[PDB]
């Protein structure tokens, strides 16, 4: 099983009328932080090394895990004094990774993915994204892929009916990004438009929630009792 980088350094929730102070991955989900439930699932999947890539309120998150760590996997921390963006965060985490490939997950997402099958599907690529097929994709960003599942573009939310959720979970070869010329950048907005290698989606019907979406918060609290 690959090393996992969890991106958890962004600000609190930002909705049209509501702004949060707590980091989104630390929202309480029926007695445990959302992040803890993600980490527990990863440990169940065989993950032995988790890197938490932090910035906003990094000391709050670390202090929480020092006191109550839900897993026995190794847990490393990397603190960004100034937010490096999602892409800069990944580039920065490459320092810690000795292997040629690793997993990136957004800390505000919880997906009951089969990571062994995801790794197998990624063997012939340097970048693979997890796409989640749902009957109603309206509240999610989605993926525009062709009939070989090559990713053509990322689509903004606001689309009724079926679609493939842009999960933000990737398997990548660190060589594609470790030496990206900028230290601060967005993975989706700066890196992906430039990347010229093979980029396909692993598409499954896995359970998916994004804790930044209010309806998914209620779904999560109900799911975990
Ligand atoms: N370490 C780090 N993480 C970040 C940064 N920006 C965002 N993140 C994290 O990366 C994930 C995705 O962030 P973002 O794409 O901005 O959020 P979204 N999917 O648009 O709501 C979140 O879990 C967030 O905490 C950053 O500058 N540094
Ligand atoms: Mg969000």
């Amino acid at each position: 099983m690959y090393d996992v980088v969890i991106l958890a350094g962004g600000l609190g929730t930002r909705l049209k009328s509501v702004s949060g102070d707590i980091p989104k991955p630390m929202v309480d989900i029926s007695g445990k932080p959302f992040l803890y439930r993600l980490m527990e699932y990863l440990e169940d999947q065989g993950v032995q090394r988790i890197i938490l890539s932090l910035s906003y309120k990094a000391d709050y998150i670390i202090d929480s895990v020092i006191k109550d760590n839900p897993v026995n996997s190794k847990v490393d921390f990397i603190i960004e004094n100034e937010p490096l963006g999602t892409g800069g965060a990944i580039k920065n985490a490459c320092k810690y990774i000795e292997a040629s490939k690793f997993i990136v997950i957004n800390g505000d997402t919880y997906c009951e993915l089969d990571y062994k099958k995801f790794i197998e599907s990624s063997l012939d690529s340097d970048l693979q994204i997890s796409g989640v097929e749902v009957d109603d994709v309206c509240r999610y960003g989605s993926l525009d892929i062709d009939h070989d599942f090559h990713v053509n573009s990322i689509v903004e939310k606001g689309r009724q009916g079926t679609g493939i959720i842009n999960s933000g979970t990737y398997i990548l070869s660190k060589k594609i990004i470790e030496d990206y010329p900028h230290d601060k950048f967005s993975f989706e907005l700066d890196f992906l438009p430039k990347f010229t290698g093979v980029f396909k989606a692993f598409v499954t019907k896995a359970y998916f929630i994004d804790i930044g979406i209010p309806e998914d918060y209620y779904k999560a609290c109900e799911k975990f009792k």
